């Protein structure tokens, strides 16, 4: 019940930890696949792991067209 | 070939008008919508219309894991 | 449970609906104002209005800071 | 005197820094905490420290609404 | 002295305003021209008209490269 | 034929690669310069590197003015 209209549901195929970043890679519907860069700290926080299903979130703003 | 990772064709199922912006709704692999909001400069110099075949395009740190 | 680590509590205290987009602004702790710049859909589907008790919510990445 | 209509004073209670970026935790009115991920450089360049009074400053665009 | 690296010098060659976002096209150094979407709020407020001098402000994380 | 309005053309000057981003600067026409943050994994697959041409890009609503 959030604003941001994108919502992708996805399971975890790839995570890399940084020092302050992290990168989550999901395969959603079709085989697509979404990368995400969130902060180090969430990552430990919803428990972030190979294989867990989760959702990707996007605000309406941020999505650019490519023609 | 742009560093925003995250491609997903769709083809236009929605398309509303503002006077500084515009709405564009996509249909992607499985039915998902994805919604961008854009210029409306650009839905005019992109040609976008219901049913043409669009791209839409996320850069990696604007999107958000949801649990 | 999301990834943006910012959400803050709030009671709104304006709201003007565009074409495409609409304007919210809550009264968070202290007194602090936050303005938000969503799409006109969400505001219909959230049941904005005035007086109602919301959550403004924030990516880490789109903070800045001011010296 | 920036077009971002958010502006939340604090102070510095966190500070972890990256290879390329750096978390700031600011403590703002009624102890909320605020977190940024800005360029390792940006911090260095404005003396970010514990303890520093700071601004958080944020696009009205970026601020989704939670119900 | 705000985090965001980016800052461009330019002239107010455009401005359209809508309900609730407003459009301003300022040319910078070089022959190079900036387009930016803010609030109708904050274009009145800072008193944005043609031919104003006025300074286009990018966080790092919002610059994409294309090759 | 992205949406997104602004694309200026530049020549990578620094580049610094951290755990997940990197920092890619760019000299960009009339001596301005452009600082972005992407993904480690954009840069590597891109191949920039200090002397190449490339685009810096961005979303006309992640543009912010300054008076
Ligand atoms: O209504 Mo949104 O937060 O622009 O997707
Ligand atoms: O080490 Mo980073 O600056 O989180 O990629
Ligand atoms: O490499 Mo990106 O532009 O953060 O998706
Ligand atoms: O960068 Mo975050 O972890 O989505 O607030
Ligand atoms: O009428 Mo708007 O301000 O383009 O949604
Ligand atoms: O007027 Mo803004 O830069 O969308 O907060
Ligand atoms: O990521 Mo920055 O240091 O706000 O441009
Ligand atoms: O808001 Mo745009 O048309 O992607 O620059
Ligand atoms: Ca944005
Ligand atoms: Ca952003």
């Amino acid at each position: 019940s959030i604003s941001a209209r994108n919502q992708l549901k996805g399971k975890v195929v790839g995570l890399k930890k940084g020092v302050v970043t992290a990168e989550v890679v999901l395969e959603i519907a079709g085989g697509n696949k979404i990368t995400s860069i969130i902060s180090l700290d969430s990552v430990e926080e919803l428990g972030v792991k190979e294989g867990a299903e989760l959702t990707a979130v996007v605000k309406s703003t941020d999505v650019m067209i490519l023609a």
